[PDB]
């Protein structure tokens, strides 16, 4: 495992998180510093440090994060829409080196996206 | 038709011009006409899916492929300091074209929140 980051600790249940969904290969939970009325993360249990190092063999897993994200968004009542975000590296503002998909909604999201 | 009715379908069928970065049997990557960062491109599936909220379970590999192609194109374009990937859904997401697409933005510091 889950990795040497705070997200690994969340996966291993060593620290608390408000979990929305879990299966054998991913976990969705509310972000601790929400930027919208609804703001959660979907992360793989496999420790991929950043999207730039994902491989072709990870394609289904990465798509699974997005499908889980859109299902969770619907379950959380985001019927007016939302935004999905993956941050990579310094310029991307990536805060934890464990791949994570942000899902934000419950307010108008603006443009540019940061 | 192959690619759907939106302007992105027109781009897929090469009926209107685009600055294409990458193309395969499943997707197409091209530069955005209204860039919000020094590099700003889109990765879109050739199969029409209107928005991420209606994607099917069987679309997982395709959606993942968009992200893999996005990161590969970002590397090929020299975005070595990072980038941000974005999918907009619906009104609150600010989606203006109803053909699912992944934005990739880089070449400057991206800020938080992401809109
Ligand atoms: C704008 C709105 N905020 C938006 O992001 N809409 S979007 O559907 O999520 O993204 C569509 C993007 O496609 C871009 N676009 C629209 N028409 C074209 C064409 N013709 N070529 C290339 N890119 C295009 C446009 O600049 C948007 O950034």
């Amino acid at each position: 495992p889950g990795g040497d980051t705070i997200f690994g600790k969340i996966i291993r249940k060593e620290i608390p998180a408000k979990i929305i969904f879990e299966d054998d290969r991913c976990l969705a939970f509310h972000d601790i510093s929400p930027q919208a009325p609804t703001h959660f993360l979907v992360i793989p249990k496999k420790h991929i440090s950043q999207i730039s190092v994902a491989e072709d063999d990870d394609e289904s897993l990465l798509g699974h994060l997005m499908i889980v994200g859109k299902k969770c968004a619907a379950d959380l009542g985001l019927n007016k829409g939302y935004r999905m975000v993956v941050n990579e590296g310094s310029d991307g503002g990536q805060s934890v080196y464990h791949v994570h998909l942000h899902v934000l909604g419950g307010r108008q999201m603006h443009w540019p996206p940061g």
